């Protein structure tokens, strides 16, 4: 009773042991500041192209997965108002770019719980019964409750998807990896400030025999999806 | 002259550590996985045909940066990957990848069972071996931080600024590095001081580091740490 | 420069050094269903006076700490309001007993996020810069971000108070000791409905001189602190 | 009628609460149960306090553990300890350790007190483990914290827990209050458990029961050897 995903550089995942009931579909850090028009990397002058490019595959993989009644988690990096969650030598280079964590942006306090620029966009909003994670670190495991949700959840497999590739969907790749859970990552459904970034975070998955995971693309996913 | 407590390293993209705050008692080298199984003849990474050239390069440059930390008080940390003899620690993904491409976690190998702790091909290799009073952490992951009491010992040691070396760049380095920054250590890559599987991986890692003035702390060289280090 | 708090089994904390940047107070689970007139505990006939008798002097406490400019911190207990972070076992007992975690109880659904019992009580409000960590777990630390809280905050020393005295707060204690915090349990700003098991409580802090941290009161805490 | 759900007769409700017992979802977990803990000389003997009580589980455990063993259950011992350098070691703990005489690392009749790898420290002979049995060794008084614990247990896929060992109210406490928290079911064994004051080893066991089994339920050696699947 085995299924499988095409993916590179195995069939995912390793045991075929796909269910609605043990996958989760998270989705990363798509939020208006860092992918949205008029948000705080858009006024920055970073290539906003590269990381909206994910949008449109993301959502149709989160349909054919809401349909089939998959776990559906949803991640935010962000700050408690306060700061009392920030390090500080991630808010010292925040400041030195000119993007100070808490500081006013175009779309309020950057990086800030409750501001209209760090919650997710909403072509890719969550619905009642999707966990949010609030993450203040680039893994979305560092001092949340991800990893007690997914193990009450029961979750094994993990399909990632979201920004940055190198950064932050990295980061939650390793974590979950180093923990035993089975990650697929969908390499049509993240994206990064740098392209060659991008790739490269994408091949290191591949390396070893698949040291992190594999890696598919959303048109495999929906279409062997049970 | 004019004298400060404040000490940099020059490194891209800022001057490390960002505070200056560099200090015997508040500064670590650590050094990941220099493993007979990741650099020498006969070990795991041997095994999957990769070139040791690659992950043999950092040696030297590692050995002046532990020597120089050494004779200034340093604190000095050292990793391990590795499993219990009994493999309970070991995910099923995990050992299933590494049975599938002919270099099986606990299978014999050259240099005894691979990636198995107590083995002779899992230790560190003898040019970079640790002394009495450096902490090692054996690590069941490729960050070094997971399941470990790595974060508990930095904790008591009152570290606050961590320089990075060993192999994998962009596996067990970068894993680690992205633990300990996101967790608010101060971090650097030694960039001479690492090695990967495949060098365009080695070189992306090491950018990622410098990204968004500095996303997970910044890189220098083994050269420029020791004429700066305090 | 060194400061200690009469405490038994030693004076507090061990090495003298009690400041307000390196110490903080943190009040558990002072909320409405738990201490509350009409709450579910109130409801289900257990003997509310003896969680509401560390109400004053809580406030006394926090009062002077908050005037020394101490670090403040507050915990709730409680869970998502899908439930995605309650565990089975946690919820079966729960309905057991009659107060069904998620079900809907006299001042809302009991024990869940954003409902009127789950609130901390209001004679011991937060204000603003003052840390609340919501805890799925009866120790605080458990699947939150106090760890890292405590962290950038460089905080050392830590007081204890709350209820009950033999769940949440002794597990909190044990936690944050066995991580290397410097703990001191107050007496009187602790209890539990049955005070047998609160006074067992504060006897297993002082065995092994000390093993888990030190116990004073609120007058000695707030006539010796700096 | 069968049923492949059982339960051990437990207080506050039988154990465990949904009937999944079985060898390849169950762990015995025997704690601390060292000669510091235990034994002449130790770490505990020289705090002053009277041996009998960490010495009385000794034989409920034996037969728990046989029995365990012959049916396939997993078995995780924990040893408190630490490195021969002290680098896990809070300061705070060495203090107080000092001050009453029993200093972490100090020399002591069965070696440096609390350290990993002298004889003190080690598990007494009597409940020794066999190969292919999971030893933790931990800093703290919870057995989760700073060590790999968690991830042993998820990759066999453990999901209920039977703890013994020493003491009841310090790291067996401290323990259970941890799995519980991530949603492991325990099963505390009231006589294979023991403290340096009995009166707190009675306490510690109440505590559980409270709120319908805030921690988990309460059982005894004989009556789990004789329901044991
Ligand atoms: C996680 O990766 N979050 C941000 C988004 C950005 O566009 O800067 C990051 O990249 O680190
Ligand atoms: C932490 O102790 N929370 C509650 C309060 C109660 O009165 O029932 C608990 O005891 O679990
Ligand atoms: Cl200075």
């Amino acid at each position: 009773n085995r299924h499988f995903i095409d993916a590179d550089p195995y069939p995912w995942p390793y045991n075929g042991a796909l269910r609605p009931d043990n996958t989760a579909l998270i989705i990363i850090d798509m939020q208006t500041d860092f992918c949205g028009k008029g948000g705080y990397v858009d006024h920055m002058g970073y290539d906003l192209s590269l990381v909206q490019a994910p949008i449109e595959p993301i959502k149709r993989v989160l349909a054919a997965m809401r349909a089939k009644g998959y776990h559906i988690i949803h991640t935010r990096e962000g700050h408690r108002p306060d700061l009392a969650d920030l390090p500080a030598n991630k808010r010292w280079r925040s400041q030195r770019i000119g993007a100070g964590i808490g500081d006013p942006g175009p779309c309020g306090r950057i990086l800030t719980r409750g501001e209209p620029g760090w919650d997710i966009i909403p072509e890719l909003y969550p619905i009642e019964g999707e966990t949010i994670i609030d993450a203040p670190g680039k893994g979305s495991f560092c001092a949340t409750d991800l990893e007690l949700v997914l193990n009450q959840k029961r979750i094994e497999n993990i399909i990632l998807t979201g920004i940055t590739t190198d950064v932050c969907v990295s980061t939650t790749m390793r974590e979950a990896n180093d923990r035993g859970y089975e990650c697929l990552l969908l390499e049509d459904c993240c994206g990064a400030t740098d392209y060659g970034n991008h790739l490269a975070a994408i091949k290191m998955v591949k390396m070893q025999g698949g040291v992190f995971g594999s890696v598919s693309n959303s048109a495999a996913l929906v279409e062997a999806l049970p």
